[PDB]
């Protein structure tokens, strides 16, 4: 509709639908993403949602999750080559990880949570304050097998970190990523459980 031409009015069309779109719709987005990062004047963060819309789906397809995650980690490989937010990519990359890892989640846990595990570490080492990071935290402490010592209690700091920052998630320019912040809320209420009486006030 229009001419556009305008690298961030383009994704900040396709980033809304994004979150409207079902996660296995995500193989069109990412085309077109891939599509914005072929051509010049694009930037890192079209290859980041390149990545994401595979990922995503990748969970819920471990026909070809590892395939897939070749073209996500090769569309990544290109965010961390330009400069832009490790963190940002760190996190699509130890969902990849994780994705994997679904396959055959009884002996994967040992590479391919390592995986995750690297890159999380990696993920709040580049950005401290990323809701993203400590979102997948909470979420890998939560679910770990007692492998990793984790469990809800490891997660408990990581959920209600990952929900504090998105309190204060302004979100800019427009088309950042707002994927996760309903997933960190109920996390926390997961990752807790408190379930403590509040209706009184």
């Amino acid at each position: 509709m229009g001419q556009g031409t305008a690298y961030a009015e383009v994704m900040n069309r396709k980033v809304a639908a994004l979150d409207s779109v079902p996660p296995t719709e995500y193989a069109t987005l990412a085309a077109d993403f891939s599509r914005i990062a072929a051509v010049e004047g694009s930037d890192w963060m079209a290859a980041y949602y390149t990545a994401y819309c595979r990922i995503i789906p990748a969970f819920g397809n471990p026909s070809e999750a590892d395939r897939l995650c070749e073209e996500a980690e090769s569309m990544l490989s290109k965010a961390e080559s330009l400069g832009g937010d490790l963190s940002e990519i760190a996190c699509l990359r130890s969902m990849a990880a994780s994705a994997r890892l679904l396959v055959n989640p009884q002996e994967r846990w040992q590479t391919y949570g390592a995986e995750s595990s690297r890159q999380l570490a990696v993920a709040l080492e580049a950005n401290p304050a990323n809701p993203r990071a400590y979102f997948l935290q909470a979420q890998s402490l939560l679910y770990t097998p007692a492998q990793f010592g984790g469990g809800k209690d490891k997660a408990l700091p990581f959920a209600e970190k990952s929900v504090s920052c998105y309190a204060a998630a302004t979100v800019s320019p427009a088309y950042a990523p707002h994927w996760g912040e309903q997933q960190a809320r109920q996390l926390l209420m997961l990752c807790k459980a408190e379930t403590q009486e509040l209706v009184p006030r």
